[PDB]
Parts: C-alpha cells; sequence; structure tokens
C-alpha cells in the first residue's frame, strides 16, 4: 500500500515541427575553444612519434591519451551525432531544474574539467542548478588545493565534497544525490564526458512530464587516444539499441525492436530501455529517494546499474532512452594501471552484488543466474532484508511480468541456459591435476594444471543439453587433433559431452573416445575409451568461494 | 681457401649397453635439498591465497612467482625428464672441459642462484672450469656486493664480470665469451634455468669427437609459478622436435623427421637441427670464434639464434639437439614490468637485425623474407661488408643448399609465402582514415581509425594468391555480416581479394562486393558496387619506417 508522491507539476510533451528549428537549437554554430584546432570539431588528434614516450607514460597514469586531451581546449567544439529530426523538437521551457553530479577518483585535470566546461558550455543556465563534484578518495594532488583554487571560476556554480575513505563507485553516487540538493532532477555523469548540443531539453522532458520516468542519453564514443566522438555500434538501422544483459548479467546491448517503434509517432523519441549502462542517467531527485538510493549493500562494482533499473520498471516508472540527448564517454585504453582492492575472495565483491540483485528482483530467474554462474550459489550475499521488505511494500510487479512485457526480446538473443548437471574443478582422480583453460578463448587448447581450488580458469560446468562450458565458453574437439578447444558457444552448438559421476568419466559423444591427459606433459585429449588407464578417469567437484 | 682448425683431440662416440648403467649416470638417487618439501622433487608448489598478495607483487617485479621460488631449496631435487635409454650411454671420460656463462639482467636471487647450485651439483667437478655471470648493467642491489660476497661460497669457481652499460642479451653472450677464457667449450644458460642430471657427457660429447659441432640440450619448461617441470610439446612421437622458422624468421618447432632417424641407430643418440632456439647451447670456444662470433651489429634482442645457426651450417660445422642432455628454462608469466627501450623509430632494432642476417646468408630466400614483411624492405639494416667477406673467404654453401639438404622439412610446415602485390597503409581515398586491425586477431572484426602512418595495426599486404593479410593473419568475409574479419590463414585459404590501384578499388571475389567504409561510424564492411561512393574507394601506402 506504500505509492509514490503524486506528479504536481504539469508539463506538455514536445512538438516536432519538421523545417522549423528551436527552440533549443543554438540559432549559430558554435564558438571553437581555439581557433581552428586541436581537438575541434572533434577532429582526431593525431600526435608522434616525437611525443609517443611521453604519452605511453601518460596511458599508463591514466588509461587515456592525456598529452592529447592536455592540447585540446577545455572549450572545445565538437561534432553533431544526432539526426537532423532532433533539430525540430520544441520543448517546454517549463523543465525541471538540475543538479549533475560528477563522481571522479584521480581523474586527469583536462578530462575532469572539460567535462565540467562542455556541462557549462551547453546546458541553458536557468535549468543548471549547481555541478556537484564528488571526490572518492584520491590521491592525485592535482586534483587538492589546485581543484578549489580554479573551481572559483563559477562563483559558487561548481563545488567539491571529499569523501572520508574510497567509497567507491556505487555509494559515491549515492553520497552525491545526498550532498546535492539544490537541483529537482539529479543528472549523473562519468568524469571523462563531454555533453552534446541541445542534450539537456531532451533529457529532462520526459522527467518534467512524469516524476517517475527515468531517463538515459544515448551513450557516444570518445576515442581516448585521439578524441574524435563516434557512435556506439548498436542495433538499430538508426544505431538506437535498448540496454539488456545475459543471464550472468553481462551487460549487453540489442537493437531498437519493431514493437517499441509501433508505440512511437517519431523516429527520434525516447523508447523503453530494459536497463542503463550505469554511468550517465537522470532521475527526479525525490523520486531516486522514493528508490532509493542504490541498494547500499552493493560494494565497489558492479551495477547497480541492473538494480536501479528493475526498481524503476517493477515499482511502476520507466526508463527511457532519450536519442536526441546524446553524450560522449571516453573509453580506456589498455596499458592502464589500473588495479583492484585487496580483499578475500573477497567474494568476489562484484559477484556478490550480482547475487544480490538476483535474489531480490528476479524471482524464479534466478534459476537461470545460478546456472550461468553456479560458482555464486552458496555466496554470503549479505543481508537484503529491507530490499525485499521495499519490494513488497511497494508492491512491485514480478519479473515475470518485467521479461513478457518490457523486456521480451532478450531472450531471442540471450537465449533461456539449461540446467546444470554439475560443476566445478575437473580434476584428474586421484590426482593434483586439474583442467584447466589457461584463460584461453575462440580456439585455443585447454591444458593439464595443479590443481588450486581457486575456481576461475579452472572452474567448469556441464549442461542438460550437453555443453562442457567455461564461462560462455564451451569445448569441443578440435580436428583434425584430439586436442579438446574452447570456443563461443550457442545454444544448440557442442552439445558433446556427458558425464559419468560414478563411472568418473567424461565421455565424448560424436566420437565414442574418452577424456584422457598426460600427467608430464600438462596435456588434455580425447583417445578411445579404456577402463585400466586411470588417465581417463576425473571427479568433478565443486569449488566454493567464501 | 679460409678453413678452420682442424681436430686434434681424438674422441670417440658412446656406447649403448641396454641393461647396464653408468657410467656418468649417478649411482645412488640424489639428495633432495631439503627433506622433503617443498619444490622437491619437483613436485608442484601451489601458494595462496594468503601468499596471493605478495606473489602477484613479485610477478610485476620478475615475471616470475618469486615468493614460490624463494621457499624452494636452491639444492632443490628434480624430476628425470629424459628416456630410460639414456642412461646405458657409456662415454670415453675424454670430454672437453667447459665454462658455462650465464648473462643476467635483474634476476630473482633465487632462481640466478639455483641456476649455479643446479650446474655445481649436477656437473663432475674436473670438466666444470668455472661460472662465469656476466651482469649486463643490473641495477637491483641484491645482485652487487651481496652477490660478491655469496659468490665466495665455490673458492674461486664462480665469478662475476659487470658491463659498464647495459649491452643487451646478444652482446653480453659475446662479452661472455671473452671474459671466460678457462673451459675449452663454452656453455651458454640463461638465468632462470636448473639443469638435469648427467647433462654435461651427452652435450660435449659430440663437440669432442669434432670441434665445429655445435650442441643443444632438449630445453624442457620449468613452471614460473609452481615450478614443476615439463617438456614442451613437440612434433615427435617421442617429443622430439627440430628447431626452423617461418618466412618472417619467426622461431617455430617442427617434429623430428623420418629421414634424420634413418639416419641414426637409437632413439636417443643426438640429431640435427637447422636451428636453436638461441639461450642454451654448447661450442667449442675456438669455434665460436673462428664464427667470430655473434655478428657484433645485432641490437638487443634479435636473430642471433638464427645467425649462429646458418653460419655453423654453412660453413661446415653441424648443429644437434642432444636428447639426452636436457634443461629446464622458467618461461615468464603474464603480469612483468618488463620494458623495452626507448629508441625510435620503427619495429625496430630487432627487425633490422632481422635484415642483417637475411641479408649475408639466405641469398636468393630474401624475397621470401621481404614478401612477408614487406616493411622491412628499406630500412638502414647498417654494414654487412665483412659477414659478407667471411662468408666468402670460408667458401660456405649457399642457403639454397642447406634449405634442400639440412632444413629439407620446414616448407612442408611453413610454405613458402607469394610476393606481394602491393603493401601498406589501407587510407581512405582522399581522407584521413585507415583501416586497422585493434590488434584483433583470428575472429576479430577490423575497423577503421585515424590514420598514423606507424605501421604495425595499420599496416596490410596483398598477396599474389589474393590474400589480404596482417602478420600471419587474413582478412575474410564474415558471415552472416557483411563485416570484415581477421583470421588465421592458410596457403589456399581466403584467397578473396582483388586490388586495383588505379581504380582505387578492393573487390571482395566470391561475392562481387567492394570493401566499403563509414567514417562517422568509423566501420569497415563490404557493399554492392557503386561507383559513386567514394566510401568505396581506397589507397594502399608503403609505410616506410626509417
Ligand atoms: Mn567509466
Ligand atoms: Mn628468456
Amino acid at each position: 500500500y506504500l505509492t509514490f508522491k503524486p506528479q504536481t507539476f504539469t508539463y506538455h510533451d514536445p512538438v516536432l515541427r519538421p523545417g522549423i528549428l528551436g527552440n533549443f537549437e543554438p540559432k549559430e554554430p558554435e564558438p571553437p575553444g581555439v581557433v581552428g584546432g586541436p581537438g575541434e570539431k572533434a577532429k582526431p588528434l593525431v600526435l608522434g612519434p616525437e611525443f609517443k614516450q611521453a604519452i605511453q607514460a601518460s596511458i599508463k597514469e591514466f588509461g587515456f591519451n592525456m598529452v592529447a586531451s592536455d592540447m585540446i581546449s577545455l572549450d572545445r567544439s565538437v561534432n553533431d551525432l544526432r539526426q537532423e529530426e532532433c533539430k525540430y523538437w520544441h520543448y517546454d521551457e517549463n523543465l525541471l531544474t538540475s543538479s549533475v553530479v560528477i563522481v571522479f577518483h584521480n581523474e586527469g585535470w583536462s578530462t575532469l574539467m572539460r567535462t565540467v566546461h562542455s556541462v557549462i558550455k551547453r546546458t541553458p543556465r536557468k535549468y543548471l542548478a549547481e555541478i556537484v563534484l564528488i571526490d572518492d578518495f584520491s590521491n592525485k594532488e592535482h586534483l587538492k588545493e589546485k581543484l578549489d583554487e580554479y573551481i572559483k571560476l563559477w562563483n559558487g556554480l561548481v563545488k567539491v565534497f571529499r569523501n572520508e575513505r574510497r567509497e567507491g563507485l556505487i555509494q559515491a553516487r549515492s553520497i552525491g544525490a545526498q550532498k546535492a540538493k539544490l537541483g529537482q532532477v539529479l543528472i549523473y555523469l562519468d568524469a571523462h564526458c563531454e555533453v552534446a548540443v541541445n542534450w539537456y531539453a531532451p533529457l529532462v522532458a520526459p522527467i518534467s512530464k512524469d516524476r517517475t520516468i527515468c531517463t538515459v542519453p544515448l551513450i557516444d564514443v570518445i576515442n581516448g587516444n585521439t578524441y574524435e566522438i563516434i557512435p556506439q555500434g548498436g542495433g538499430d538501422e538508426d544505431g538506437y539499441a535498448r540496454g539488456a544483459w545475459d543471464w550472468s548479467m553481462l551487460w549487453k546491448r540489442v537493437p531498437l525492436t519493431p514493437q517499441e517503434k509501433r508505440l512511437r509517432k517519431t523516429k527520434t523519441e525516447p523508447y523503453r530501455s530494459p536497463a542503463m549502462a550505469g554511468g550517465l542517467f537522470a532521475i527526479e531527485r525525490e523520486f531516486f529517494f522514493e528508490l532509493g538510493l542504490y541498494d547500499p549493500g552493493l560494494q565497489i562494482w558492479g551495477g547497480e546499474n541492473f538494480e536501479i533499473s528493475y526498481k524503476i520498471w517493477q515499482c511502476g516508472g520507466k526508463l527511457l532512452f532519450v536519442p536526441c540527448s546524446r553524450v560522449g564517454h571516453i573509453y580506456r585504453l589498455e596499458g592502464w594501471q589500473g588495479n583492484p582492492p585487496p580483499i578475500y575472495v573477497g567474494s568476489s565483491p562484484t559477484l556478490k552484488n550480482y547475487v544480490r540483485v538476483v535474489e531480490v528482483w528476479w524471482d524464479e530467474y534466478k534459476d537461470y543466474f545460478y546456472a550461468s554462474r553456479p560458482e555464486s550459489q552458496a555466496l554470503p550475499y549479505g543481508d537484503i532484508s529491507e530490499l525485499k521488505k521495499f519490494r513488497e511494500d511497494h508492491n512491485c510487479k514480478s519479473f515475470k511480468w518485467f521479461m513478457e512485457e518490457i523486456a521480451y526480446d532478450i531472450t531471442s538473443h540471450y537465449p533461456l541456459p539449461p540446467k546444470n548437471v554439475d560443476w566445478g574443478e575437473i580434476r584428474g582422480f586421484e590426482t593434483a591435476y586439474c583442467i584447466d583453460s589457461m584463460g584461453k578463448t575462440n580456439g585455443g587448447f585447454v591444458e593439464l594444471g595443479p590443481c588450486h581450488r581457486m575456481g576461475g580458469n579452472q572452474l567448469f560446468r556441464i549442461n542438460e543439453a550437453n555443453q562442457l562450458m567455461q564461462y560462455d565458453q564451451c569445448l569441443t574437439k578440435g580436428a583434425d587433433g584430439s586436442k579438446v578447444m574452447i570456443t563461443h558457444c550457442n545454444l544448440n552448438e557442442f552439445k558433446e559431452w556427458q558425464y559419468f559421476k560414478n563411472l568418473h568419466r567424461f565421455t565424448h559423444i560424436p566420437s565414442g573416445k574418452c577424456l584422457d591427459r598426460s600427467e608430464v606433459l600438462h596435456q588434455v585429449f580425447i583417445s578411445n575409451c579404456d577402463s585400466s588407464k586411470t588417465t581417463q578417469k576425473w571427479e568433478m567437484n565443486n569449488i566454493h568461494s567464501v
């Protein structure tokens, strides 16, 4: 019998007037930061080789090409990745104000401040209540004091709040929502973003008609080396994807569906997505709290993005991607360092997070997740009570309802997994050797190695469909060898293993051959079944992580 | 008319006496270094997770699990990987003495001292003239003074010489030859090796019959994490491989041939290899100087291994692998750092080294190397006069003889490559966008990126066989997409492109379709040929590295 607070704000959905510009379209072309290079207007900035050593050093420190970034104007003009039809929407002007919160940890100076500059440059002043920077316990000296003094440039409009300890990314956003009090909606941004022209009105309009709508710009790709901005490769013939997952809860994208397109009169208006990537979005501040906000249990990574997506949909709100609001996100390069925290197992902490989201929201579907990740069944996921009560109190709808009403396309791209027959290490019987992937993928060969009971590349599972899998991969027979190979798997591919626990036998089905090894050297292969050979006896043992 | 000095030593090949042990077989099993754990007798040493933070730290520093190595005795016993027949050879005792030289740079203390301990432990005292460690300009403090003082343990048998500048691996071995004066034969050893039992007599017997024979132990794999010792995966039913290369001059191994076995009375006696891996070998010391020794133009990491192999074979010597002489070599783990020198620009010096070797030794076969690596064609490879005069003065045989008489099996595993039609960047006509691999391999999809004219992943070559190649990979059509994929390539696979330079066109032969691009999307695909579309117009420009 708990409900969200009713719409009191009146607002009119925008109107498309083909051939007429405005009202939030800039009248004239955007002034460059520097006439007329470099990095403008998002032209690629190619450097080196006189720079290559400085570039690599900065990549190690930041994951981005900071000597390139450092010569691009903080106020640089950008390419326009939106469709033409976007320019002919007329919007109320009666929009709710916003606090954009930006969480950063050790972010480079020029990438942090260009995010800030971009938002100041391309957002109507009257709607920008504040830009709140949440320092999640950085140690780099340029972010302290230097930042304090510089920030005075905006007469208090930009404020920073330090964290005493490293709260990690999810809880730092929740801290953000508490420390950002001036605006009516919270707009979250990564600290390495550039916001496109007339990004605000499209993004905040739907929230203005209906406070329980949560909004997501289309997230474009800023090349972390050369800084030109590219849309993502998404399904739609127009580039529109909706956010999705597979049944290990890995983020996936699928194309905009014809069903959703029949719901929409226009090509460019908002559209329903089952989930959001996580870093960039807008909610009405009160609604976030009614939500609220992110489950406190969630540790440093990773979403969180699904938890908030499910709450919104299943507790009566909406999640909309807004084609006419676009934001570029810089994507990391290899070479970063760039390092996890020391925890045990920790669980891992992020795995523990998936279990929290699944156990409170997925109902019967937890089965598909424990099939994809049995190693996670017996994990100490922590206290879930208040989250379960919240869902009952607000009479939230079932994950079945959610899968069939708003996420109906997912299972056509990521089909439901078969139940497991058994999972764990594949150990040679009465020995200390384990089949182990070496992390090989997509055609490599699987080896023998000393058992370490740590799961990971020594963890397998076997399907009711006769699939021997690690992660999203399967093992099959690599012709012409007798070698066992790991490749990408599809629902009816490589259904070729059957395991006889009592027999200590894995037997390849198309041949008659058994699973075999040589203990020196560390070799795994199939050969003609022979009950004498102890090299064809295996046990499959659950590896529990505490 | 120049000749190598004649054999003056009289020595007789050993004799195989099935059922009778000795004479260099240890009489009684090897005393462990520590009764009875850990590391003995090369049992794998599995640690953590209480150690995992300290292990990862040491892998970063050294590339080996040094916490594990540090708890294994320097005098540990080891598993015996040689075949049984090996223990029944009877050797004359009339063998040459040896200086073993170990070149090291920043090696971990316990891996370095276990190499030495191992050599001291399993080598008959009377043949071991000295162990010369060559410090190639290390900075780590354990390696100096602590090293000088420890080394007194052996009363001057072991000695270290410091280099004033980092000479690199190849030139450090040459300094070794010069500072290691006592032994009749030089035995080179990596600073992370463990020599097997009775490694010495099998390895030095052939050189004692014949001073122009250069000898190579079978190099076994010491696991850098758990330290158990495994033989290499190698062709022969017995695990015997011979050393080879592809026509880019990458090291390769091929199974021992039936031709070589008809030449051999025994399963276990030495056999011919066309090349050595490079780190571990034995030559008579004068003979190496007569070869004189490693071309001095080779910079740090290069095909020295190939250069000494061709010299030995084409100038009248022999290179033999010795099944009864085995040495374990620790193989690096990911996570090391582990870093190249700053000298720009190029592949660079190492590619320059390939060119020196090829230009002096491969004769007409240089064409195959340049088809594999056209980017090297116009490289300033340096003065090669004296090397060419050496080959002429000593009347060395042709590379054509070598390929047809002693390396007769290579083209059956790595076929001669077709000539190139063209090579270079694949640039969009009158654009600054280039096809580029992103380093993707074996199934990945090639993309468009900003041209940088630095080669590498933006470099391609097209075959006279209609193959579009980067490295060892080829581009083909990824069903069901219209995307262009990169995969592993075989002589008659994916013969499916034709490049018209004047037409600026790349056309896919099976379909009719033209290579096409988006630019805005950074996308490379094939679509139906349309002459109006400039997105289907491409140039292939040589990229020159100076
Ligand atoms: Mn991010
Ligand atoms: Mn090495």
